[PDB]
């Protein structure tokens, strides 16, 4: 619930078409053999939203027996995620009770939909039908996309650097240092100092703590004030006079400046 309107909301497409792909066993969806076989055979040029059940990724956030009610209800986001998007047209490359979620949203929408995947998504008339629909000219960087959606949608801003490491391991570096990096364990970025620097200046997702040598826990008691948006599981920087810092959040922005551990800390800077 909180995925869904959270990605929504900082959804921003770099593209006037979005390509319908279907959701595979092998996660994140990006390294699976069916998407990479099809990207192999097909240069990618415009925005991707993988359907699932019962969630709807776009290609963006994926590194964070289709009964009525389950069409029904990924119909609903799907479309969403169509609308906020603005595409004047849609290419859905997916066959089966895929198809019936995106008939679903087809008659819906302003946008033309398209479909090019009857049988196989991956047979030699399936890839025909799919460059005749999405051919474009130059290339897009996708993997910097990635990182300033997850940037986006974990903090509300966005930043500019190197992207590197091998996908989906990626980072975003600026000098000889790293700015942010995948973390698979935890499913979302990790922030280093200039960044959670600039999140303290703006006074966003930071927390106010006693002065105090700072290991690896702080309890609630040892918070003064923290951001009341600050939820659980959320990238916080906390700070007081001498050091400021970047750690996991163990309960909301509410129960640290009330009445357990409040953060597990990652790293400090002096």
């Amino acid at each position: 619930r909180y995925f869904f309107e959270r990605a929504l909301e900082c959804y921003k497409p770099f593209s006037d078409t979005v390509l319908l792909l279907p959701c595979t066993a092998r996660k994140p969806y990006l390294t699976s053999r069916t998407h990479r076989a099809l990207r192999s055979k097909v240069k990618v040029n415009v925005n991707e939203i993988i359907i699932s059940s019962p969630l709807v990724v776009p290609r963006e956030f994926e590194l964070l027996h289709w009964s009525e009610e389950e069409v029904s209800f990924v119909a609903g986001w799907l479309k969403r995620f169509i609308e906020k998007g603005g595409f004047r047209k849609v290419v859905a490359h997916v066959t089966g009770g895929y198809r019936k979620v995106v008939e679903r949203v087809e008659d819906e929408v302003e946008a033309e939909v398209v479909y090019t995947a009857e049988k196989d998504v991956l047979s030699d008339e399936s890839i025909e039908r799919l460059k005749q629909e999405i051919e474009s000219k130059g290339k897009v960087d996708l993997y910097r996309r990635i990182l300033e959606h997850m940037l986006s949608y974990q903090f509300g801003i966005t930043w500019s650097g190197k992207v590197a490491g091998r996908y989906p391991e990626l980072e975003l570096l600026e000098g000889k240092k790293r700015l942010a990096r995948v973390d698979r364990i935890y499913g979302m970025l990790d922030i280093y100092e200039k960044i959670a620097a600039y999140l303290l200046e703006k006074n966003i997702y930071t927390v106010e703590i006693g002065d105090f040598e700072v290991k690896g826990t702080i309890f609630a008691g040892g918070v003064l004030r923290a951001d009341e948006k600050i939820r659980p599981n959320d990238v916080v920087v906390f700070h007081n006079s001498r050091i400021f810092g970047v750690g996991l959040a163990a309960m909301s922005g509410k129960e640290m400046a009330g009445s357990g551990i409040a953060i597990n800390v990652k790293r400090k800077f002096s």
